[PDB]
């Protein structure tokens, strides 16, 4: 475990909890971002309104919405506290997968390979928890950010579009609340450099 991804892999090994089925309450802005408070338990957490979401949710209650929560620090003051990830509850049962194939490339030029598939169980599903799950995966089973820690992850959409997460830096803040029709991933490829 080489230090120079120290900081990617600390991030991408974070618990993450899901919230599904819930309520979302925005109250008045207070600082230079507005929030989306959920209160699954006996915690409020709250979540922050970047790129599309901010114009997407107004002051006020929503809901039918579900969330993927990664706790992360911040310069708000704020103790739960995690960004985008927020999609839209289903409307119906939804049991799909999408195949992932890895390719790893040492700094020795080792080559590996790795299969697997990913469950999707949600219509509507952000970026964040695509990106978020996918590295996890890699650093537990392929050693991503141990001996290398750059390439990218590609997910292939069954219209053929693509949404690419680089390896070598978080995904970007804007990009985590992105969503997308869960059912139509077609498959998952990564390489890892
Ligand atoms: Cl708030
Ligand atoms: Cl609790
Ligand atoms: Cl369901």
């Amino acid at each position: 475990i080489n230090p120079k991804f120290k900081d990617l892999r600390a991030y991408y090994t974070k618990p993450s909890l899901e919230f599904k089925n819930e309520i979302g309450i925005i109250l008045k802005k207070w600082t230079t971002i507005r929030f989306m408070n959920v209160v699954p338990d006996y915690f409020i957490y709250k979540i922050a309104l970047v790129g599309k979401d901010d114009k997407k949710y107004g002051e006020g209650v929503h809901r039918n919405v579900d969330v993927f929560v990664v706790l992360e620090e911040n310069n708000y003051n704020l103790e739960k506290y995690s960004v985008g990830g927020i999609t839209k509850s289903n409307s119906k049962k939804v049991d799909h997968k999408a195949g992932v194939r890895i390719t790893k490339e040492d700094n020795k030029g080792t080559i590996s390979h790795d299969v697997s598939e990913f469950k999707i169980t949600k219509e509507q599903i952000s970026l964040k928890e695509l990106d978020f799950k996918l590295r996890k995966q890699l650093i537990e089973k392929n050693n991503l950010y141990g001996n290398v820690g750059s390439g990218k992850i590609v997910i292939k959409m069954k219209n053929g579009g693509k949404y690419t997460f680089e390896l070598h830096k978080k995904l970007q803040e804007n990009r985590m609340a992105d969503v997308i029709d869960g059912t139509n991933i077609d498959n998952i490829e990564v390489n890892i450099k």
